[PDB]
C-alpha cells in the first residue's frame, strides 16, 4: 500500500524516490513518532546508479545518508520539518519517519497538493571513509543538496 | 593485492570474510591510522544471505554494524585490539582499519601465525531502526556473537 510521492530524481549517481504508506510501529522506541499518534510513514529510497563515482554498487541502498525533509501544504500555507532516520522493512533498508498529518494538532495539514524538499548531506558527515589509493580509490563526495517533489495527500491509507 | 584469512562463516543470516590488502590511503583524515604509519589494511566483508531475517535482500551489504577486533601472534603472544570503521572502496563498501604490523614496536607483530576475532553487534547500537507491525515487519535482530579466524601473515603485499 505504497503511495508514490512525485517523481524520482536522478543525481549524483543516486537514484533518489519518494512514497508513503500506513503508520508503522519501529523499534528502537522512543526515536520515531508512535504509530497511533501519525496517518502516514514517510520513506526515501536511495539507491546506487550504474557507474556510482564514489564506489557503490548498481542498487546497493545508500547508507550513512543524513536527511532532513520539509512538508509544505502549498493550499494552507502550512510547513513542518524533521529527519528520517534510518531503518530496515520487509522490502529492506530506507530512511524513513512517522508524520502526524490529520492527526497534527497545529492543523492545516489534512487532504490537499503538498511540496516535499528533501535535504541530503554525504555519509562523511557520519564518519563514513573511503579509499583515495591509486588502485582501489573513489571521488570526491557531492555536496548538501536538495531535491522538490509535488504530491497530492489523499488521505490515511491505514 | 588482497591475501584472504581462514574460511568465510555463514552465520545470523550473513556471509562474514576477512581479507587484508596493502595499506589504504583514506579520507577524511584523521580518522583512520596514516597509510605510512601501517603495514596492512584489515577488511571485513559482510554482506545478507538468502532468506535474511531482518529484511536485507540477497548480496547487500549490512550496514552499521559494530566491529571489533583482536589481533593475536600465536608464536610471539603480543595481542592488539581496535575497531574495523565503514568506508567505500571502488568494488564498493565495508569494515576496514589500517594496522601497523612490523611497524609497530610495543609488540612482536611480525611474519608468523595469527588468530583474528570480530566482536560483531547489531545495527540497533548505532541507532538503526526496525520495523516490527504486522504488515512490513522484520525479525528480531542477532545478540553479539564472536568470529574466529586463523592465517599466516606473510608480510606487506606488494
Ligand atoms: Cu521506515
Ligand atoms: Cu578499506
Ligand atoms: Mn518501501
Ligand atoms: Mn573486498
Amino acid at each position: 500500500g505504497e503511495v508514490p510521492i512525485g517523481d524520482p530524481k536522478e543525481l549524483n549517481g543516486m537514484e533518489i524516490a519518494a512514497v508513503y504508506l500506513q503508520p508503522i510501529e519501529m523499534e528502537p522506541r522512543g526515536i520515531d513518532l508512535a504509530a497511533s499518534l501519525a496517518d502516514i510513514h514517510l520513506e526515501a529510497d536511495i539507491h546506487a546508479l550504474k557507474n556510482n563515482p564514489n564506489g557503490f554498487p548498481e542498487g546497493f541502498w545508500m547508507p550513512y545518508l543524513t536527511i532532513a525533509y520539509e512538508l509544505k501544504n502549498t493550499d494552507t500555507g502550512a510547513i513542518k520539518r524533521g529527519t528520517l532516520m534510518p531503518m530496515v522493512a520487509d522490502d529492506g533498508p530506507h530512511y524513513g519517519a512517522n508524520i502526524a498529518m490529520e492527526k497534527d494538532k497545529k492543523g492545516g495539514f489534512g487532504v490537499g497538493n503538498y511540496e516535499l524538499t528533501f535535504y541530503i548531506s554525504n555519509p562523511e558527515k557520519q564518519g563514513f571513509g573511503r579509499h583515495v589509493d591509486e588502485e582501489t580509490g573513489v571521488g570526491k563526495w557531492f555536496e548538501p543538496f536538495k531535491v522538490d517533489y509535488k504530491f497530492k495527500y489523499t488521505g490515511t491509507p491505514k
